[PDB]
């Protein structure tokens, strides 16, 4: 089968021929229907010599919907041709966090060897892939593929971060979301479905502020010097009950801290190394929360595919073929893809 | 293998010699160290012919506890010698509910013909078990097997009615637990360890009064038409935060809805069929809420076994052999096992 | 000033001339600018003479909104002429439940004598009125008094009812409302604002089922022996996530308990003497909880009225003068009003 | 009257002679029972002139409990000798989160010119004090003065930042308490009241290790380099669920980072000026929340109180008169008092 892999290290993804696996007890077989691209494909290439441990090769794309193609010996409740979502963030399944379907809070799948598939274990960005177990699929029935990829990180992600702090976000609520990409145009379309505050975006590009117009947000600033006494302007002195950083670099956090509201919440959900929060009294208002989330659990997964098959969420994807997996892996490092880039096999 | 099942309509239960089971794909067989004795069982044997679903014949015991013998194709995380309690409400494993660990409320689990140990499927009244996955499955480390076997059932019910309305159980809340018997005993010391609240215990014997002082209820009441006036003295006029009802019969139902404070909480908990509460304007302070729950949630499991590691958790135990097992179950129907009965093989 | 009262006991109420009344320390005089019919008005004329203690004569209206004309002594955070929305259920102010907001709970103000404005205390139907404190005024700003006036009760009581149970409605949800008029129009366009839950409406009248659809129900079924397996054939047999039932007969509640989900709600707003749910094993399902709820909280009040400010909720109302206040009433009896009665002095 | 002052910027509280003050419309006269000492009455006499705007003079004191001795026109609610505990946190009282109660996050007494007794209004620290309002008064019946004085900061800001993530507390879950103080020895006493959870106490003395085991702590640890290590080889490796931080110094902060498990919390409790947590990726585990909390709620109060009247709670104090409150402001100053200062008139 044809793959998109990581082979050594410092040079870019290639295009391989390589054995098409089988599925052992318990496991699944997908044909792959669409492969996301994200930045942690983008963060594992990055990673120095000393640092990489996922092992060479690597099948990339975290990302990932499908077919059902061959079950495991055991394996009940899912029938050969069933279109599933892959649910990323592995846990061991047994834990008091992966019991409640926290998975992405396992606290023992680092001690265990578990790794998600495209961060250790074989990605989507393939003709078939690997699932280690049922829980790890959801049915998404007649969704198109392409549009549902994405659900997997860009739609579960900011649905999780937001799912924290839902209770605070009632009416006479401000969300901020910074950062209108793959996540943020999600992101923005989440909160206006799930609760009554008002919405306003922040990106640096213009077009990237229409896009935030495109899918609901109420108002969309300009990042930089300026955003802080901007929001502020708009909520009346106030400031925002939440905000949802998906950039995370030391200028957006700051930013975040100079608008959120006493007893509010931020979200650091954009991953820029070195970049942090600094949560101490007289830097950040009383009683405002501040928390890095991770991926998102199983049940969230679930709400976001039901978001999608209610008509709630449009999705702005482009299409690539495998071949083009590395070129579109380039247009991903220099940000000319608008929403979420992704692979067809 | 000896066993105690349910082998023709009407019966008392027999010992009897079966075939020792296998394990297949996905299973687990565990050499059983303790099961113990519900009225489940009794509930299952007193069904008419007409209504009787459950196969004949059907090895009886739903509370489980055992040490690993075999492991099925595929299964890890657990090795052989490992001492575990049985999750009893077995779900599809698959839907919302069931993504959140609360497999007791399945919305699928009727259509796909999954039935727990002891109601359906073989349960733990025999030297050895099926359990059908490893999720069903929660390490009990050095835990004494015979007072692990309630907190299975005896343990895990209370923790879940309880679970449900702690918020409402802070300092000055008062819980009033009808019933101090299997279930009754264990959630006085579950409301003692988890809040602040005060404990009134109510019951027909003064013996199992003396059961619930020795567990650490606050005070302890005679049941009957003069308990909602005691119980009302004892709180100075403003009711109690919530009524667990371990009886549930028609009498203990008016009694929760005598004492309950306004925006309170009643859970009716035991089983008497036709009895029911009556919530409407007039016959029921305002806001106060009122549920049958049933069972508990993989986590909530963990968390009882946490608590009786932790030392908290004083439960009272009668033991018999197999052999026994039916003799055991007439001292069950007569009321005269002080807490829970546990078979031994 | 004019006001309608009620004057004698069985007889309609009548357009009177009293004098307008002076605030004492701590009091609030209001110039009123619309003021609300409910059945609460209805129920208070109802009643028989042995049970009757709201005193005579009794000036009508527990809806209610005005202009500050007059602050007694020490009153300061409001100026004349600010336009208020008043908070109905007034509570003792200092109990645990007064002192979270949640003055429609408190357990303390039967024995001390308060009374809400409409029910014990003077309405809102006449030219001005007392409010006892500034607690129980809610700022409103440029708000239509007219659409206004319906959100202190219509919307306030379906507000706080939804909010109880709010986690539960998440993306593949769906909540029933039973009985489309003054509280139930509100309450469909309070759960499409707060959440993504699928909406069903149920109704006798063909013209309300019209009025569900037009304020954003899904779907709208037809009332009576065939709504139960009209609502499941839309849910596809999974049954509702919650219920709010706003008639509360005994056919409702009962359509209620066929329909409710397995870990589900069902919430029993509306006042029917006698009527109630059976809260029982076999009668509802596992883990149903049932509530009468009343009124709302503080908050609640000033989250509705943020709603309404961000133009989520379309109010329908008629509007009548003062002298026109008892043929009103008739036309509430008789079920003639699409929306909210207002009178407008 | 004699009070304890602030006179003059740089030097240190004087004993005075000044007018026994008079209640106006709202207000209540306290004669004082008992007066706490905390480092907030040091913050306020270590600022800079050019920072400094509380007014001079300033009656220290912001814990404070006592009898009622005169009533200001208008108020009810409180007879004369009734024993009162002082709500701190003065808020507007009408703004979304002083209608819950939550006046600690008042987002208006800034603006209106509303300050706490002790930090701008005139403190306990006198033999008569002023309550601005009824709904700052909590009554506490026979508990001792001395005792119920730290309650209203030491036990009401620990108890606050607990509530904050109870539900995170279930049994099997850790809480490290760090800083074994006024605060922290009282923080002990309220986890092992409303939680299960294991309690591991932290301080750099030995003196204050003995104390915590007195107050109930499950194990006691040296801070430094190696607690994060000693607090791991306590929890098996999985790290704390929470850390409760009333120290704030940044070796603390430091040391909760390390030792903080996934989806944890962090309360930053403890005021060092320039101290704080790192909130970013790399630097804390994932789900892990930081927050720095002020204060408490008033339906917090009201538990904490109902703690200390069930015998949950054992303060320990140390007693001065009013002539001897510079001398125990330089004693708080040292670090030798053990447990909460209160001063006696
Ligand atoms: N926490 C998690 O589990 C998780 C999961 C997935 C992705 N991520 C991270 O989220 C971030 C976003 O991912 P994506 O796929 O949406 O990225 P993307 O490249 O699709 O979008 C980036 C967006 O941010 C904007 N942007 C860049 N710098 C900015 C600034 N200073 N101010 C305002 N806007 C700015 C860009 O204009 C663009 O609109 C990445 O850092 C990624 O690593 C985190
Ligand atoms: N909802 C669930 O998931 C669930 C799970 C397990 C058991 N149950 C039910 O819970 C109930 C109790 O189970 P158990 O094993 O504790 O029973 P048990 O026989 O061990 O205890 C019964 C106790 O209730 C007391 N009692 C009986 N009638 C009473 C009355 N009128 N007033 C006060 N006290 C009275 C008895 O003296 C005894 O102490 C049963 O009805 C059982 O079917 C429900
Ligand atoms: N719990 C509380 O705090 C509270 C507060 C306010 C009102 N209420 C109660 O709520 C109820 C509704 O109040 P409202 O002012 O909206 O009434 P309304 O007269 O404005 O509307 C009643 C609606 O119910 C419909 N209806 C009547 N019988 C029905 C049936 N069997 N099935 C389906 N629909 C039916 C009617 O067609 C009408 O549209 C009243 O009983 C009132 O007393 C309760
Ligand atoms: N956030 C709020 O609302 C709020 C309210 C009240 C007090 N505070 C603050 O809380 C802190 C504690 O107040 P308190 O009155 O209990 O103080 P305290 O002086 O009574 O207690 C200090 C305790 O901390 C210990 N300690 C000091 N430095 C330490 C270190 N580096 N490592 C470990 N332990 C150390 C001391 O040995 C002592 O046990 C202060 O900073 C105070 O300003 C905050
Ligand atoms: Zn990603
Ligand atoms: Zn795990
Ligand atoms: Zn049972
Ligand atoms: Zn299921
Ligand atoms: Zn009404
Ligand atoms: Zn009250
Ligand atoms: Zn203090
Ligand atoms: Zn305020």
């Amino acid at each position: 089968m044809k793959a998109v892999q990581y082979t050594e290290i410092g040079s870019e993804p290639v295009v391989v021929d390589i054995p098409t696996p089988t599925p052992g007890p318990g496991e699944i077989l997908l044909k792959v229907t669409a492969a996301g691209l994200c930045h942690s494909d983008i963060f594992v290439m990055d990673m120095p010599a000393a640092q990489y441990a996922y092992g060479l090769p690597l099948t990339l794309g975290h990302e990932g919907v499908g077919t059902v193609a061959e079950l495991g010996e055991g394996v009940t409740g899912f029938g050969v041709g069933d279109a599933v979502a892959v649910y990323g963030p592995w846990g061991c399944g047994a834990c008091h966090a992966c019991a409640r379907g926290r998975e992405n809070y396992c606290t023992r799948a680092a001690d265990l060897g578990i790794t998600p598939p495209g961060l250790g274990s074989p990605g989507s960005m393939a003709e078939y892939m690997i699932v280690d177990s049922a829980r790890h699929l959801v049915p998404i029935g007649d969704l198109d593929p392409v549009a549902a990829a994405p659900l997997t990180d860009a739609g579960l992600t900011p649905y999780h971060a937001i799912s924290r702090v839902l209770p605070l976000l009632g009416p006479g609520s401000t969300a901020v979301v910074i950062g209108v990409g793959g996540l943020g145009h999600v992101g923005i379309q989440i909160l206006r479905a799930v609760s009554a505050a008002r919405v306003i975006a922040v990106d640096l590009d213009d077009d990237r502020l229409a896009l935030a117009r495109e899918v609901g947000a109420d108002a969309a600033v300009k990042s930089g010097a300026g955003a802080a006494d901007a929001i502020r302007e708009l909520t009346g002195g106030q400031g925002a009950t939440a905000v949802f950083d998906f950039v995370g670099a030391q200028s957006t956090i700051d930013t975040a801290q100079q608008v959120v509201a006493v007893d509010g919440h931020i979200s650091v959900v954009g991953i820029h190394a070195g970049a942090h929060a600094k949560v101490g009294f007289f830097m950040i208002p009383f009683g405002a929360s501040v928390v890095t989330p991770f991926a998102g659990t199983r049940s969230e997964l679930m709400e976001v595919v039901a978001l999608a098959r209610a008509g709630r969420l449009d999705i702005h994807t482009e299409t690539f073929t495998l071949d083009e997996g590395p070129a579109a892996y380039r247009r991903l490092r220099e940000g000319s893809i608008r929403g979420r880039g992704v692979v067809v096999p």
